[PDB]
């Protein structure tokens, strides 16, 4: 496998995206990962809607601003036969009701695909050959909010307890060997002035560190 | 016309590419408005070669790492009958002999608009109604290379005296007022790693700030 991915530079991931104050993280980590499958199949990327999520998907199991899983989210979108862009169904990080139109659909999914629980080797074969993958992770600790730069190292995280959900979009390493400091490259939704520009680099390989490979997945397009 | 705008939400922005030590930054540019007009015309997007504008435009006026214009390299894009893709004619960030490969062309011009000059409802206009719009500013300051989130603006600068090109990709505002806290959305092409993931957001309609609307115009296609 390649010593290191990034699928922002392939064309795969849309810009950083804010949830706002509501607990809509699990609709932004599933749009990240069926951005990058939906431009992997025609070429196009195309932002899609987290509101269409967050309004919609009650019926698989989701609490929109309440709380949700992305598998839940690609259940939707199946069931459903369709994904709203973001443009005709913008987001406004509260409960509303659901506005689904299936003339402004442009994703489409028939279910996802799990990584092995716990397999960090797993979830990093994964990035490399699929594209972007939807990740939960402990995100419940000031030093994550407090996140500017650097590998995140947290003693406390715990890779079980996890409670927010974000999209790897690659791994990589830092220094001049390939093993050493490794981290994975992921995308949050907090905004681009949250950590270093939206994003955080993730301590990679240091025993499932936060849980990113305890419950990762990626729609099947 | 619409309160904000992102053409990277809707497929019409390369990821975000390094001109190195070379001064290119307006065959950077110009091939970012092509990239965003050839999409629009065609729906596929497809990665334009700064390094042949580069070595190839110097009869139109440009001079290769040592400076350039946009509406020259639209010329020369007419006057030539095409424009390789970076792929096939990839840049190396150093004057090159012309090694234009009509075999390899995937984009055409037949010449560009301007926008009238210091007009900031004029560049919103064709922001909202074309794609992305190559401009010129004055990027001159510590501020600039240094800058890393927010909306940046400088009271050194000048609408008049510009020394860069670069790509407005949308415009936006802060909070629930559309008229307040207003910024240009700017591709620039110093790699990823400056600024806020490539890209700075500029204060719009703040008396032309740093020229963005002197010298602004996209190719036709
Ligand atoms: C991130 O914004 C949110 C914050 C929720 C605060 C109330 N986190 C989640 O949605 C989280 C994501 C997974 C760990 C991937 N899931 C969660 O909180 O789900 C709650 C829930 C329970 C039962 C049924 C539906 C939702
Ligand atoms: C940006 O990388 C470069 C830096 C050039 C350093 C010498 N800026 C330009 O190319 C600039 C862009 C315009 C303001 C849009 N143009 C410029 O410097 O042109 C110089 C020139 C003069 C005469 C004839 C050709 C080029
Ligand atoms: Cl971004
Ligand atoms: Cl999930
Ligand atoms: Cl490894
Ligand atoms: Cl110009
Ligand atoms: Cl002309
Ligand atoms: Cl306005």
């Amino acid at each position: 496998l390649p010593k290191s991915v990034d699928w922002r530079k392939k064309g795969y991931v849309t810009p950083v995206k804010n949830q706002k104050q509501c607990g809509s993280c699990w609709a932004f980590s599933a749009t990240g990962a069926l951005e990058g499958q939906m431009f992997r199949k025609t070429g196009k990327l195309v932002s899609l809607s987290e509101q269409n999520l967050v309004d919609c998907s009650r019926p698989q199991g989701n609490q929109g601003c309440n709380g949700g899983f992305m598998a839940r989210a690609f259940q939707y979108v199946k069931e459903n036969g369709g994904l709203d862009s973001e443009e005709s169904y913008p987001y406004v990080a509260v409960d509303e009701i659901c506005k689904y139109r299936p003339e402004n659909s442009v994703a489409q999914d028939t279910g996802f695909t799990v990584v092995a629980p716990g397999k960090e080797k797993a979830l990093m074969k994964a990035v490399a050959t699929v594209g972007p993958i939807s990740v939960a992770m402990d995100a419940g600790h000031s030093s994550f909010q407090f996140y500017k730069s650097g590998i995140y190292f947290e003693p406390d995280c715990s890779s079980k307890n996890l409670d927010h959900g974000v999209l790897v979009v690659g791994y990589g390493f830092e220094g001049a060997n390939s093993q050493n400091s490794k981290y994975w490259l992921v995308k949050n939704s907090w905004g681009p002035e949250w950590g270093s520009n939206g994003y955080v680099k993730i301590a990679k390989d240091k025993n499932n560190h936060c849980g990113i490979a305890t419950a990762a997945s990626y729609p099947n397009v």
